[PDB]
DNA sequence: TTTTTTTTTTTTTTTTT
């Protein structure tokens, strides 16, 4: 902006800006409906301050409830509300009521709810009173508040007390209760984690019991109303002084899980009780929430505030209970906590700053320039609180690795920060900082940012026609118990028919209700589903209102994933000797060491068994076990397609076991880990499988911790612990590193399968618990999926396997392969694997598609088409033509772009035919895989398959094909456009590679050469395919053979 | 701005200074 003139013209002045705000709000909250009434959500447009009185702060907002931008309702935040950090484009809900007329909310009237759809937990809001930063770091680095002894006691006691209040507080019954709950595997596990004594906990717990009876005798006695405890209790309700008498009648509800779209709060009410307030001779019955605390009788603000928040959660279900109860089981002493407006306001005010802090994580610095990690709420000056924080580690850490001539932050702390982080180097800090950025950006991506509006705002019918909102349903079937919070429930619709679609039994589902007052209820998953009935497992027992009721079921989705990675990252930063080792190997790229073979690298006795195992393996394979055995640090086994990695890992494990090594065996997916286990079962090799037995493969479920427990009836810390030390081999998934076993066990070796598909910080997990490790992967196959552009561009898709692969000394390749026949191999050998793949045998090499009745198959088709149009059909069916590309150029085959994904019905129509034929030629549909680049194209191909009544063949994306193979693969490349649009997907060399490597015997490829050639991987394909004349161009859609398919 | 997706769930609290 130079000349006088630039300035003149650069003067603006409302609409395109309003539009960019609507874009902005949908990056954060996609598809917020906007509204009036109870569940309003207005969109902020403008934010200014003014001055009343003289030096008093007012905040002036301009908001709208629908898209027509003229419905601008003005709004003023006074007193404290004035400083709530709203910027334009934010989604707000005024629960200080109104909508009818927002106007003025201030100290005395109205609540302001910044980002309502984002429900923050009351405990977090309570935490923030003392330290916002502490609360935020808790919410994001969730593992760094490790379970303590008091916390266990506390849970144990909570559970007993709820058990009691349903039943009796009779001492013998209380004893019976505590005695029983002390044996529950959940608690056994935590006793195990903290290496405690079962009986020591029993005792510690037992001393509380008397106080349970003291309380019950005081408040639940049933007798004269004079003779209940007597306290002042000023409600809103008119009259609130002069004492009155309190009588707990019954517990109505325990562990009431609640979500509030209204205040953007979530919470779990320990106990809901029926209460009678006796008042002279009159009585008033109120259902109120009770909070239990096993701590010291502090009556602390935290504690009270928790109750105040519980009163709000409650409104979402029933009348505003106006006040609630704080217990303190230690001493039996119940306190009244009244939900004053000042408190409710003060807290929702604070809960705004928290909702803000958690949502504003990454900073532009220049609207559209590269990302930054936003600083957190600053470090408090109250050294009393800091002193024992738990989150201090990360606070000091996040500080150093994201901070700022200035500082000016309590010099008392500045030093402790350094004490905490001096073990670290500049690269370690940079590494940490960057992975948090990447992870954050991924986490915040629009895919993992969709809200619960569908659940509580649109009714069930409209949503059931897609995704998942099955339900306007009923139960009558008695709830079966299974264990703790897993109760079996049964559902069906009232009266007649009713459908199914995206409800694949085993999903994540949220059970809500007909009306808005019964939203949330219980979350859980699905067992099995007949299209008339449906059975799904939940945490809550739902008997309270039977038959009257109707229930909508919905799904879920990720993002909060980042907690395990952030855990791992943060762990890597800890100053322990393992964490140093991994820093050096991973961040500082320290060269891994190997030793020279010598006679006694293996225990003498092991040697015979090893040799026998070795003998059954090809050279590359044998060379891989040698590397592992000679390693001091790590080993990278490159498992190129069909080279037998499952066979190989099993062999390794068998060798390592022979040598008296303990080994933690991991992978990304259950099936991946299970496949290896199955082999190991065959070899009679013992191992313990952690993880939820329902996700475990069936033949493996006998080895599960969960299963062995129920089976052998394990109800003691010694018998559980005996189980844990039962096997030196332990198998779990990378994410399942949160098991208590890893608080106490370490391994000689960690093995990670699919090491190249797992996101780097996740893969990092199992490594903390093992001396040496082995990543098995292949970087030519798919990487960890990184949705977000900017992150992918910062390197987030680099697997740990790849990262570490620059040390060649540690890389051993698996090349002898047993899947593809000489011809098909040759393809990927020329395109990708630089001639490195060899055939397992002549069997594998020379194998061709099994088609026992080609003869009558060929005739039956010619009963509409011609013999002379042999070009394709003859070449296609020909078993001895294993690789074949079909050019959809000369017959128009246009794509259909539909809100993101692309399809091609012509191509779909075309391949469905080819499928029918191949089954009819004698090839079992079992042995058939269909692949397509685009998810959308899968639908279409699936449809036309039920249309032609052939549905056993599996249509799926390359991804859902990793590591699996079929006898025949057919690929619809679905791209076919004029000379423009050219998606990112086909540019990817790795997705292509996987497609050309799924087939054993016959590989058939289908797309428009014309537009496909402009994708480098495909261009290069077409070259090798032309050289061998394996592309065969098609007739027009008019020709004798095609016309009958269109 | 170009569409590819598995895991872990009691993920809300259990205390303490
Ligand atoms: N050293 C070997 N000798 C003979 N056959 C092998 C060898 N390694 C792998 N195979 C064969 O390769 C096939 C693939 O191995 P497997 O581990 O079952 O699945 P994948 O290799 O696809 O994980 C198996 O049927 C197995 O018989
Ligand atoms: S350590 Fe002190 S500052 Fe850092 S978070 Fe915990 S409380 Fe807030």
């Amino acid at each position: 902006m130079e000349p006088l003139d630039e300035l003149d013209l650069l003067l603006l002045e409302a609409v395109p800006r309003v539009e960019l705000l609507r874009k902005k709000a949908d990056a954060l909250f996609p598809e917020t409906v906007l509204s009036r009434g109870v569940d309003n959500r207005y969109l902020v447009l403008a934010v200014e301050t003014s001055q009343n009185e003289r030096g008093a702060e007012e905040k002036r907002l301009h908001v709208t409830a629908s898209q027509d931008r003229e419905h601008e309702v003005l709004c003023i935040l006074r007193n404290g509300w004035s400083s709530v950090p709203v910027e334009p484009g934010d989604i707000v809900h005024l629960e200080g009521d109104c909508t009818s007329e927002p106007w003025i909310i201030d100290d005395d009237f109205g609540y302001f709810i910044l980002y309502p759809d984002m429900m923050i937990s009351g405990t977090s809001v309570a935490s923030s009173i003392r330290c916002l930063r502490r609360a935020v770091l808790s919410e994001t680095f969730r593992g760094s508040d490790p379970a303590t002894r008091q916390m266990l006691i506390g849970t144990i006691l909570h559970e007993v007390f709820q058990k009691a209040i349903s039943e009796s507080f009779a001492p013998e019954r209380l004893q019976e209760l505590a005695l029983q709950t002390l044996r529950e595997v959940r608690h056994l596990k935590e006793m195990y984690r903290l290496n405690l004594s079962q009986d020591e906990i029993l005792c510690e717990v037992e001393e509380y019991l008397p106080s349970f009876s003291k309380w019950a005798e005081d408040f639940m006695r049933k007798g004269p109303s004079s003779e209940f405890p007597q306290m002042q209790l000023s409600l809103p309700s008119d009259g609130r002084s002069s004492p009155c008498n309190i009588e707990v009648v019954k517990s109505l509800d325990i562990e009431e899980s609640i979500w509030s779209p209204r205040f953007g709060l979530k919470g779990k009410i320990a106990v809901t009780v029926g209460v009678k307030i006796h008042r002279d001779c009159k009585m008033k019955y109120k259902v109120m929430p009770l909070e239990l605390k096993t701590g010291k009788e502090s009556n602390s603000i935290e504690h009270r505030s928790q109750v105040v928040l519980y009163t709000l959660l409650s409104q979402e279900r029933r009348e505003d209970p106006e006040a609630g109860w704080l217990l303190y089981l230690k001493t039996g002493q119940m306190y009244p906590v009244p939900a004053n407006h000042l408190d409710k306001r003060e807290l929702l005010k604070l809960r705004n700053w928290l909702a803000a802090s958690l949502l504003h994580r990454v900073s532009r610095a220049a609207p559209g320039e590269e990302a930054r990690l936003s600083a957190l709420p600053q470090i408090i000056e109250e050294e009393k609180t800091c002193k024992y924080c738990s989150q201090i580690g990360n606070c000091a850490l996040y500080s150093r690795a994201v901070e700022e001539d200035d500082a000016s932050i309590p010099e008392a702390m500045l030093s402790k920060i350094q004490e905490e982080t001096r073990h670290l180097q500049l690269a370690h800090l940079k590494y940490f900082s960057l992975w948090c950025l990447m992870l954050t950006l991924e986490s915040q991506s629009k895919d993992n940012r969709k809200t619960h509006q569908s659940i509580w705002l649109t009714p069930a019918s409209e949503l059931e026609e897609s995704g998942n909102c099955v339900g306007n349903l009923v139960r009558t079937e008695p709830v079966s118990r299974v264990c703790d919070g897993q109760y079996l429930h049964n559902f069906q619709r009232k009266n007649g028919p009713m459908p199914a679609t995206n409800l694949m039994a085993g999903d994540r589902i949220i059970l809500s209700g007909e009306e808005r007052k019964l939203f949330a209820l219980s979350k859980g998953y699905v067992k099995k589903m007949n299209k008339a009935a449906v059975t799904c497992l939940l945490d809550r027992n739902l008997s309270t209102l039977p038959a009257t009721t109707v229930f909508r079921l919905d799904r879920e989705e990720r993002h909060g994933d980042i907690s395990t990675p952030l855990g791992n990252l943060s762990k890597l930063m800890e100053s322990t000797d393992p964490s140093k080792r991994l820093r050096e190997l991973i961040i500082d790229f320290r060269e891994p060491q190997f030793i020279a073979y010598l006679s006694s690298v293996l225990p003498h006795d092991a040697k015979d068994t090893v040799a026998n195992i070795l003998k059954g393996l090809n050279k590359p394979q044998r060379q891989a076990m040698k590397r592992v055995l000679l390693s001091k640090d790590y080993t990278l086994i490159v498992g190129m397609p069909g080279t037998g990695k499952t066979t190989t890992i099993c062999a390794l494990v068998r060798i390592l076991s022979a040598c008296g090594f303990s080994v933690l065996l991991t992978s990304y997916t259950h099936s991946a880990v299970d496949n290896i286990l199955l082999k190991l079962a065959k070899f009679k090799v013992g191992f313990l499988r952690l993880g939820q037995s329902h996700k475990v493969h069936p033949d493996i479920q006998k080895f599960t911790e969960e299963e062995i427990c129920r089976s052998r009836s394990i109800a003691s810390l010694a018998h559980l612990e005996e189980l844990y030390n039962s096997h030196p081999i332990v198998a779990t998934t990378c994410m399942g590193i949160n098991h208590p076993i890893f608080s106490r066990k370490t391994f000689d070796f960690c093995i990670v399968d699919e090491a190249s598909q797992i996101s780097q910080p996740v893969c990092l997990g199992p490594l903390f618990f093992s001396r040496r490790f082995v990543l098995v992967g292949d970087h030519q196959q798919l990487p960890p999926l990184v949705v977000n552009r900017e992150a992918r561009a910062l390197g987030m898709s680099e697997s740990l396997f790849k990262r570490l692969e620059r040390n060649e000394s540690a890389v051993v390749q698996l090349t002898v392969q047993y899947r593809m026949n000489r011809k098909i191999m040759s393809l990927s050998n020329k395109l990708t694997y630089a001639g490195k793949l060899e055939c397992g045998s002549d069997r594998v090499a020379n194998a061709v598609l099994a088609l026992p009745n080609l003869k009558d198959a060929r005739l039956s088709l010619q009963l509409y088409a011609d013999y002379s149009d042999s070009p394709w059909l003859a070449g296609v069916l020909e078993p001895d033509n294993p690789v074949c590309f079909l050019n959809t150029d000369k017959v128009p085959a246009p794509e259909q772009v539909e809100n993101g994904g692309v399809s091609n019905v012509t191509e779909a129509r075309l391949i469905v035919f080819l499928t029918s034929t191949f089954i009819k030629a004698g090839c079992s549909p079992s042995d058939i895989g269909v692949i397509a680049p685009y998810r959308q194209q899968l639908r279409i191909i699936s449809d036309l398959l039920a249309r032609s009544s052939v549905g056993m063949v599996e249509v799926n994306t390359v991804d859902k094909y990793q590591g699996r193979d079929k006898s025949l693969i057919l690929v619809s490349f679905v791209r076919s456009n004029e000379d423009g649009t050219l998606g990112e997907l086909l540019k990817d060399w790795r997705r292509l590679n996987v497609a050309l490597t799924r087939a054993k015997h016959k590989l058939i490829l289908l797309g428009s050469v014309s537009s496909l050639k402009r994708f480098p991987p495909l261009g290069t394909l077409f070259d090798h395919l032309n050289a061998e004349q394996l592309i065969l161009d098609l007739p027009s859609r008019e020709h004798e053979s095609l016309s009958h398919i269109l």
